């Protein structure tokens, strides 16, 4: 397991993201379904000019699987996948100017809600979880396990769990009081009021 610092203006978000008074967290599911969805429109353009690209899976889909033991809502796409290099190095580099942006929009009368046209919405999943798991699998890299409860660091690991294919899921372990967002009527809600018209099949489980 190997412990990495955050680049500082990506500490700094997580911070604010945490530490602001704003009540409106229910967005965090359409960003992380919207990321699922970039991924997917991804792997599908490839494909285009190279099938073999879908020989980890042809299933372009999504699922919302919510486990009230484990606490944990977890948030599984087959779309592209993110390498060792992304998770480590890449990512939070194209970040850095996002965070930028939004911190001086925030500023100025922008809200939270708007994280995602700076393309940094995944970050709004610590709005509801104490702790990120990111197992990942892109076509010609190993599968990855991304881990952060903040706090300025993460964590990243060859993952010897279950294989999935090629894909991401982002399993969110929820903070002690906002379980809700493991209801299944609260979910089908949240998903028909920010995600209706997501142009793939989104499954949400139920326990
Ligand atoms: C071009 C690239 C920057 N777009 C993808 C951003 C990374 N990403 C994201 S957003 C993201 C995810 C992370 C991350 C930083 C970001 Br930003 O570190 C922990 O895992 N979600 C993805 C997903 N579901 N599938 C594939 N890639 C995902």
């Amino acid at each position: 397991v190997e412990t990495f610092a955050f680049q500082a203006e990506i500490a700094q978000l997580m911070s604010l993201i945490i530490n602001t008074f704003y009540s409106n967290k229910e967005i965090f599911l359409r960003e992380l379904i919207s990321n699922s969805s970039d991924a997917l429109d991804k792997i599908r353009y490839e494909s285009l000019t190279d099938p073999s690209k879908l020989d980890s899976g042809k299933e372009l889909h999504i699922n919302l699987i919510p486990n009230k033991q484990d606490r944990t809502l977890t948030i599984v796409d087959t779309g592209i996948g993110m390498t060792k290099a992304d998770l480590i190095n890449n990512l939070g580099t194209i970040a850095k100017s996002g965070t930028k942006a939004f911190m001086e929009a925030l500023q100025a009368g922008a809200d939270i809600s708007m994280i995602g046209q700076f393309g940094v919405g995944f970050y709004s999943a610590y709005l509801v979880a104490e702790k990120v798991t990111v197992i990942t699998k892109h076509n010609d890299d190993e599968q990855y396990a991304w881990e952060s409860s903040a706090g300025g660091s993460f964590t990243v690991r060859t993952d010897t769990g279950e294989p999935m294919g090629r894909g991401t899921k982002v399993i969110l372990h929820l903070k002690e009081d906002q379980t809700e967002y493991l209801e299944e009527r609260r979910i089908k809600e949240i998903v028909k009021k920010h995600s209706q018209f997501i142009g793939y099949p989104i499954t949400l489980f139920v326990e």
